[PDB]
């Protein structure tokens, strides 16, 4: 992993929490901006093997569509995971603060990118288990970066939620909540149901309705990602290579999946 000197980074504001530590805005030189997580005294054995672990896993990511690690601090105390830093941050947030501020060919080419992450890292055999709009960052380019900042029923799989079967498959399931958080501009998914509500809505046969705006390619792909089944839900490689043909031709966009009014208004 690239061991960073401690000389070369400084913190300077605090962004969130870590396991046992804090996590930061800083710069880095050898200046860039960057994200630092630190893992502080008293940190256990077991502590150490997950934050050294982390570092490790994601130094081997080497993908457009993955954050970047820029190194780690092991040789010196705190120790620190030190990550790009993404100016326009998680995407939940991001959208949720541009409500309506986006072309459809725009928030589409967003979840190709988010797909083909998660293809990587499918490809990679590692299974996300958090795949939400919380979990992506965006950049100054629209490109948004799968990360994972730590902790979700509403984003889970059936057989991940009832037995604890976390696949690739069951990331192609939270990879649907997540075209349907993109599309509804970061809307909460199921709104005010709760926990229990939402698993009995899903095992009853109810799915999320449809967004406003939303083509049709788009919403018959997010229902697939949510078949019961495990082994009939696509691939990432085949979401992928839809949402690229989607875009190559988008004419396909402009047919939208009709939209279930809530609300009646009659006028003249
Ligand atoms: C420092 C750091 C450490 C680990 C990760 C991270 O994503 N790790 C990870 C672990 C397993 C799988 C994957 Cl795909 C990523 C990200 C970051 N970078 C972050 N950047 C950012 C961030 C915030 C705003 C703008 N740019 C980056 N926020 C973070 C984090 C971590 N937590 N939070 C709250």
């Amino acid at each position: 992993t690239t061991e960073i000197h401690p000389s070369c980074v400084t913190r300077q504001k605090v962004i969130g929490a870590g396991e046992f530590g804090e996590v930061y805005k800083g710069m880095l030189k050898t200046e860039v901006p960057v994200a630092i997580k630190t893992l502080k005294a008293g940190y256990t054995e077991k502590q150490r093997v997950d934050f050294l672990g982390e570092a490790g896993i994601m130094g081997q990511f080497s993908h457009h569509n993955i954050i970047r690690l820029e190194g780690v601090i092991s040789k010196y105390k705190p120790m620190m995971i030190i990550t790009e830093y993404m100016e326009n941050g998680a995407l939940d947030k991001f959208l949720r603060e541009k409500d309506g501020e986006f072309s459809v060919l725009q928030l589409v080419g967003m979840l190709r990118g988010i797909a083909a992450g998660m293809k990587y890292l499918a490809n990679m055999n590692y299974v996300h288990r958090d795949l939400a709009a919380r979990n992506i960052l965006v950049n100054s380019n629209l490109v948004c970066k799968v990360s994972d900042f730590g902790l979700p029923i509403r984003w889970t799989a059936p057989e991940a939620i009832s037995y604890r079967k976390f696949t690739s498959a069951s990331d192609v399931w939270s990879f649907g909540i997540v075209m349907w958080e993109v599309m509804t501009y970061g809307e909460r998914p199921y709104w005010e149901l709760s926990n229990h509500e939402v698993m009995k809505a899903i095992n009853d046969g109810f799915r999320l309705p449809t967004p406003m705006d939303c083509p049709s390619a788009i919403y018959q792909l997010m229902m697939q990602c949510w078949q019961q089944e495990r082994a009939r839900r696509p691939k990432f490689a085949d979401i992928v290579s839809i949402l690229d043909k989607l875009i190559r031709a988008p004419d396909s966009l402009k047919t939208l999946a009709d939209f279930d009014p809530r609300v009646s208004i009659r006028l003249p």
